[PDB]
């Protein structure tokens, strides 16, 4: 699924991401924009042979099982394919674990390089939320 901006905002807010670990909704929408362009089916292969999945490009190196990242972990205890679903529940529940592991949203490189320190509230402006 390719979400609209406000559509995604509302889904994330419903799942409790707004202000989760102190990160306002616009941070999460900005991270999704630049990680996946709001597309739940986005996938991208990493240098080390792991793959990032879904709207928040969650990495198989640590967080999900894809069967093709030798030596990896599955800390969210899910198949990576669950992160491609039109229903973002699995991506949000796993992102809450990632953002809690110590480095907050710096876990997402696109958030650090394209959202951190910007007007992230622009990402939810206009939304009836
Ligand atoms: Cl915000
Ligand atoms: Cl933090
Ligand atoms: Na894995």
């Amino acid at each position: 699924k390719v979400f609209g901006r406000c559509e995604l905002a509302a889904a994330m807010k419903r799942h409790g991401l707004d202000n989760y670990r102190g990160y306002s909704l616009g941070n999460w929408v900005c991270a999704a924009k630049f990680e996946s362009n709001f597309n739940t089916q986005a996938t991208n292969r990493n240098t080390d042979g792991s793959t990032d999945y879904g709207i928040l490009q969650i990495n198989s190196r640590w967080w999900c099982n894809d069967g093709r990242t030798p030596g990896s972990r599955n800390l969210c205890n899910i198949p990576c394919s669950a992160l491609l679903s039109s229903d973002i529940t699995a991506s949000v529940n796993c992102a809450k674990k990632i953002v809690s592991d110590g480095n907050g949203m710096n876990a997402w490189v696109a958030w650090r390089n394209r959202c951190k320190g910007t007007d992230v509230q622009a990402w939810i402006r206009g939304c009836r939320l």
